């Protein structure tokens, strides 16, 4: 059978679904998703600035479709995400003149947002990304409007509110690059401190936006172990493997231009060659070997998309590239990596 069956005794296997897919109009994808995945996450439709306009008005069309899709197919559903600094209108935080609103005014908005959104889907969504990406790239607290206005109460209060609204939801903190030394430990320290304040938190989401080479398995392993030691269930939430030339480590002269499209940074428009398919398969295999090793600590592995045509890495960090980050190709056919994942389980040795 599919991935979700192969990995049944280890963890959920999930995918992020965009609004087009979650409409249910695509029979081929409906069939594939039901076969392969037993968890889903909305790619965009539950983000504050997508669900609501700049006047705070709500439009539930896509979010409801997503929840209808998971309900129809009996899929575990992860809400994404209550409190985050991206894809959210500056009007939440600022007067029209640019000045920040008071902490009290912003608290009131958070209360309304969480009570409404988590309330609507209480008991239907099994888990929530309550707060996303609160630690900055510099290892200090991210300098977002949330944080500048509220301090660490923005996190504490978000979890407390979500827990009041749906006491049964598995509440998670989610972030990228927490696979790495530095940001790992900064995140451990932040969560530790909030836990002793009594903040309700059940899970820890490692995004798993990986490169074809970096980070190494050993780093990811340290993170699984460290976050499990906080008494939290570990989830891999946004898995993909970027196979295209990197702009993350370029010379200072290129710091601004590196996000511009250049042909040499987009070398596989005609297809991903077999030798790279091999490397991608081995990279995914390595990763899932690790996950199997620590299956006792891990509740879920969700991929940030189903097939390569829909991946956000086609447009990020450079617009209009042809990337190949996921398990299914642009014709929805399984890639070599998929078969390696299946055989790790098919051929597993037990007594
Ligand atoms: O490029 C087309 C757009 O890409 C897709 O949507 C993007 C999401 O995948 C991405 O999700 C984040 C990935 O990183 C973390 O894991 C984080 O937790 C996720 O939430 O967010 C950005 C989305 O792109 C925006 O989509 C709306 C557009 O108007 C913006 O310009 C984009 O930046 C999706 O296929 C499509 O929207
Ligand atoms: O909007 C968010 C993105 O900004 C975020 O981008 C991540 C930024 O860091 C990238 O990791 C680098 C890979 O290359 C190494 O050499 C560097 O040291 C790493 O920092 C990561 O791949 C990007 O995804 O992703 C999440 C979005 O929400
Ligand atoms: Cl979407
Ligand atoms: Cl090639
Ligand atoms: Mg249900």
């Amino acid at each position: 059978t599919g991935l979700k069956s192969a990995y049944k005794d280890n963890f959920l296997i999930g995918a992020a679904l965009n609004a087009t897919i979650a409409s249910g109009a695509d029979e081929r994808l409906n069939t594939l998703i039901a076969k392969e995945f037993n968890s889903i996450t909305p790619e965009n439709c539950m983000k504050w600035g997508v669900l609501r306009d700049a006047q705070g008005q709500w439009n539930w069309k896509d979010a409801d479709a997503f929840v209808a899709f998971g309900t129809k197919h009996n899929l575990h559903m992860v809400g994404h995400t209550l409190v985050w600094h991206s894809q959210i209108h500056d009007e939440v935080f600022k007067n029209a003149d640019g000045s920040y609103i008071s902490k009290a005014a912003l608290q009131k908005k958070m209360e309304e947002h969480i009570t409404t959104l988590a309330g609507r889907y209480k008991g239907k969504l099994a888990a929530w990304d309550v707060v996303n990406e609160a630690v900055g790239d510099d290892l200090k607290m991210r300098d977002s409007h949330w944080y500048k206005i509220m301090g660490d109460d923005f996190i504490y209060n978000a979890f407390t509110l979500a827990n009041e609204v749906d006491p049964k939801a598995h509440l998670m903190y989610n972030d990228y690059n927490i696979e790495r030394t530095g940001k790992r430990e900064a995140t451990v320290e932040m969560i530790e401190r909030l836990q002793k304040r009594g903040m309700p938190i059940h899970g820890l989401g490692i995004q798993g936006h990986l490169g074809i080479d970096t980070p190494p398995i050993a780093e990811i392993e340290k993170s699984i172990i460290a976050f499990a030691k906080l008494g939290l269930r570990v989830h891999f939430t946004s898995l993909d493997v970027d196979v295209l030339p990197s702009v993350w480590e370029l010379p200072v002269a290129e710091v601004s231009t590196r996000f511009e499209y250049k042909p040499e940074r987009d070398p596989y428009t005609k297809g991903l060659p077999q030798e790279m398919q091999d490397k991608l398969a081995k990279r995914y295999e390595d990763l899932f070997k690790l996950f199997i090793k620590h299956s006792d600590k891990i509740d879920r592995a969700t991929f940030w998309g189903v097939s390569d045509d829909a991946s956000w890495l086609n447009g990020f960090p450079i617009p209009g590239r042809t990337n190949y980050p996921l398990l299914f190709d642009r014709k929805l056919q399984p890639k070599d990596a998929y078969f390696r994942l299946l055989d790790l389980k098919r051929l597993e040795h037990h007594h």
